């Protein structure tokens, strides 16, 4: 599923992430914009042969298992494959664990690359919540 921007963050909110560990809305939002353009379906191979999957690209390399990532971890101790729905529900469970963990939102390379320090607020701009 591709996401409308408005839609997703109405997702988002009542999955509770507006300002889960202070982090508001938009920067949620912001995220899945440059981790996977909205498709819920995305997935994307790493150098290191693990690979992110779904709405917020979460890698095999930690958070979940494909099988394929040789020593990997499943830290949120669900298939990666889980991770694809057009419901965003699984994906939003493992996203609260993994940014409580230890450097917050920069675990997301998009995140820190293109949404940190920036006025993330217009990504829910007119959307009704
Ligand atoms: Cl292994």
């Amino acid at each position: 599923k591709v996401f409308g921007r408005c839609e997703l963050a109405a997702a988002m909110k009542r999955h509770g992430l507006d300002n889960y560990r202070g982090y508001s809305l938009g920067n949620w939002v912001c995220a899945a914009k440059f981790e996977s353009n909205f498709n819920t379906q995305a997935t994307n191979r790493n150098t290191d042969g693990s690979t992110d999957y779904g709405i917020l690209q979460i890698n095999s390399r930690w958070w979940c298992n494909d099988g394929r990532t040789p020593g990997s971890r499943n830290l949120c101790n669900i298939p990666c494959s889980a991770l694809l729905s057009s419901d965003i529900t699984a994906s939003v469970n493992c996203a609260k664990k993994i940014v409580s963990d230890g450097n917050g939102m920069n675990a997301w390379v998009a995140w820190r690359n293109r949404c940190k320090g920036t006025d993330v607020q217009a990504w829910i701009r007119g959307c009704r919540l």
